[PDB]
């Protein structure tokens, strides 16, 4: 089977921080493919004048011509937002039984896992890779103590089979944020080199974020 990664996010807009993490994750785990998964959200939660379709377009521009990096728009193609577990089952439904699926998530996001819809069923379809960075409190809530005891492994290389295990990885993400970028564009300042060139060209050509 193949080794497939899932990298979810709002990508408003997708930036250099996101893409560098994607590249590094794909290399560290020797992924055959790393899918960027733009998350769906209600229309009123979208940045004014920047639609879900445009967030998707920018991610497509960011991964165009880049091997191993693709985009999966399934969440956006639905009429409304989806629960992570549904997206996960939808993805696994198209894969071979022996394909290994790795879902990348941030530490803070991981610490709230117990709040996700049917959270205990996630590891049924994939391995969860938790990204820890300089900015994080290395102390998970009591609610996850057992899960970690039952499913965690020391390193990515120890992940075995289609899914079922949890591991942690270290990364020093570039100090770039979508909020920072939107602020700069709002002020008519250049975000060149803060986002992939193709994304920059798209933002300027469609005059996004004011």
């Amino acid at each position: 089977g193949k080794r497939i990664g899932l990298f979810g996010g709002t990508f408003d807009p997708v930036h250099i921080g996101h893409m560098r993490s994607a590249v590094e994750m794909a290399e560290q785990f020797a992924l055959d493919e790393l899918r960027l998964l733009p998350n769906a959200r209600p229309p009123h939660r979208e940045t004014p004048q920047v639609s879900a379709a445009q967030r998707l377009a920018m991610v497509e521009r960011a991964v165009a011509g880049v091997e191993r990096l693709t985009v999966d728009p399934r969440e956006l193609q639905r009429d409304k937002p989806s629960y992570t577990i549904d997206t996960l089952e939808s993805v696994r439904a198209e894969l071979a039984a022996d394909d290994q699926l790795f879902m990348l998530i941030g530490w803070d996001a991981f610490c709230g896992l117990p709040t996700w819809h049917r959270w205990e069923a996630l590891l049924d379809h994939c391995h969860i890779v938790v990204l820890q960075r300089p900015d994080a409190d290395s102390e998970p809530p009591e609610s996850l103590r057992d899960l970690l005891a039952a499913r965690s492994v020391a390193d990515p290389q120890a992940l075995k089979g289609p899914g079922g295990q949890i591991t942690f990885v270290w990364q020093t993400p570039l100090a770039v944020s979508a909020t920072q970028i939107r602020a700069l564009l709002g002020a008519g300042r250049s975000v060149r080199f803060l986002v992939p060139d193709a994304v920059l060209n798209y933002i300027e050509a469609h005059h996004l974020y004011r």
